[PDB]
């Protein structure tokens, strides 16, 4: 048994025996697998275009596509874009749960921030890819490119995202670099569309494009 270098979560998270699968522990209750075959029969799209892929359960076991698999020297981040559970966001509304490499920078899950230090933890994400700012800022318009269409999907799906994170990812050599939903344990049927959830995505959208612009 192998431990999966996690960035956030008290999950139980280990390697597949196979290449490119991680097994997640469904903790608490089977909710998570509902909420995947809910969105695989509602919004297909949706889980095609956002969500890791879900090859199977083996009894409490998710095994899930391993979104790091296709990367050299992957750097990523976990943000909470659904609502906590109780307590109110980090950064009003989005909560960064960890980053490769936080501890290099003293972050801390706990604190608070003000804009200044939320978006001076997402430049700390961003060093490891360099100096060279052409390839970096390709980075930043790619997942802005896919967070938009996401924002713009919400508006058409009726789910409360509670507890869902955003994992970004990027390369070293910021050669390739994705972001996708993940964890659905907290998600529930609604009658609406998810204001906060999209709420978070068009701040973070402003933070990207205000870094994507700077000089
Ligand atoms: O991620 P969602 O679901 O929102 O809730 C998590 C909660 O976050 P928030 O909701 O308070 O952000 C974490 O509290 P934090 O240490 O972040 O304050 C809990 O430690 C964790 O439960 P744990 O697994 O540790 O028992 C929850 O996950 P679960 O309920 O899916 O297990
Ligand atoms: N499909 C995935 N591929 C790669 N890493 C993943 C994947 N799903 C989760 N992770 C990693 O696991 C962490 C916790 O994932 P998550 O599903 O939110 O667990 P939990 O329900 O315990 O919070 C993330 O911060 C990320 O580092
Ligand atoms: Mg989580
Ligand atoms: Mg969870």
């Amino acid at each position: 048994i192998r431990i999966f270098p996690r960035i956030a979560g008290r999950s139980y998270i280990i390697y597949g025996q196979t290449s490119g699968i991680i097994c997640k522990r469904m903790e608490k209750s089977d909710n998570e697998f509902v909420i995947y075959n809910y969105i695989s029969e509602h919004y297909d799209k949706f889980l095609k275009k956002y969500v890791p892929k879900l090859y199977g359960k083996n009894n409490d076991m998710l095994l899930l596509e391993d979104l790091t698999y296709n990367y050299n020297n992957p750097n990523v981040m976990d943000v909470k874009i659904g609502a906590r559970k109780r307590k109110s966001h980090t950064s009003g509304f989005f909560s960064i749960r960890g980053y490769t490499n936080s501890h290099d920078y003293k972050f801390d899950p706990d604190e608070y921030l003000t804009s200044e230090s939320t978006i001076n933890h997402i430049k700390n994400f961003m060093e490891a890819g360099g100096e060279n700012r052409d390839k970096t800022k390709q980075v930043l318009l790619k997942w802005i490119m896919k967070l938009s269409e996401l924002a713009n999907d919400l508006f058409e799906i009726n789910l409360k995202f509670d507890g869902v994170s955003l994992i970004f990812i990027y390369d070293d050599d910021c050669s390739k670099c994705d972001v996708n939903v993940v964890d659905f344990s907290r998600v529930k049927l609604i009658d609406t569309n998810d204001q906060m959830t999209i709420s978070a995505v068009t701040n973070l959208i402003k933070i990207l494009s205000e870094l994507a612009d700077n000089p």
